[PDB]
């Protein structure tokens, strides 16, 4: 049916459904950091997600990238993500300015993927 | 297959594929009242939908929340959201601020559940 | 399983999984036009791609479209969209403001539909 993992009042960061693996939005640890830091930190979160949903980041379908900043951060965000993922495997992306909910958060990642 | 209710020429507030139900962006009713009446507003409006679409507030799968606002706002947001599901059965959920269509709308969400 | 096309490091503008069609965000090709024409360019992209993954413009989902100025530019951007789909078969619809990565890209869309 509907696998929820951990989960408190407000979301589950990883929710299963008949396949579709759906991810709470993924912000990074370090707040003093720039954009290519805590992208990297996101994309090791999520993968600890996928680990525990089933699957893994080469059965990523869509993701949706918000920054706070994209005239300054795009191409930094860019520089981590494009290394990621197995050449061949990358998902549907796109990718927009929107402030996070702190001012030193400068990337969140809406992830959608499948399982096996 | 696919079916679609309360539609127009430019959206249906419900599409339902193969078990997944896709709901339109929602907004409150009230434009003169803050963020919390309009978060209960917004939520009521996706119940009836959920409840046309033929599941419930307990199987939603992902949540994507724009806010007009997301510095004065995401609190008093959360303070309605928190209370709104049981407890472990919150969705995927991520939350950037967007200005919606108009500048008295200080919030929508964008919802994704499933049938039983 | 998943089918990717027109794939390169950064993201496959085509993922199918499951009978869901993922699309990459897409954007118009006339950067010094105005918002109608960038729409109608970016409805014709839309096009190709649901052609390449098997599908049409009537089994469209779920759509979420980013302005860069959206008091500016939403009417302009409607006037297009309202006439795309034939009447019955409009999605799911959201529309909010989001810069793109280049400062004269007005519009772009987020598109999930279906296969047959």
């Amino acid at each position: 049916s509907i696998q929820r993992q951990l989960t408190n009042e407000r979301m589950s960061q990883v929710v299963v459904h008949n396949g579709t693996v759906y991810l709470a939005g993924q912000v990074g640890d370090d707040m003093t950091a720039g954009v290519e830091q805590q992208t990297r930190e996101v994309l090791n979160s999520i993968e600890r997600l996928l680990d525990l949903a089933g699957t893994d980041k080469t059965r990523i379908l869509s993701v949706t990238i918000y920054l706070k900043d994209i005239d300054a951060d795009f191409a930094g965000m860019n520089s981590v993500w494009d290394k990621w993922l197995p050449k061949g495997f990358a998902p549907a992306r796109a990718t927009v300015e929107a402030k996070l909910c702190e001012p030193q958060i400068l990337v969140e990642l809406s992830v959608i993927a499948a399982l096996p």
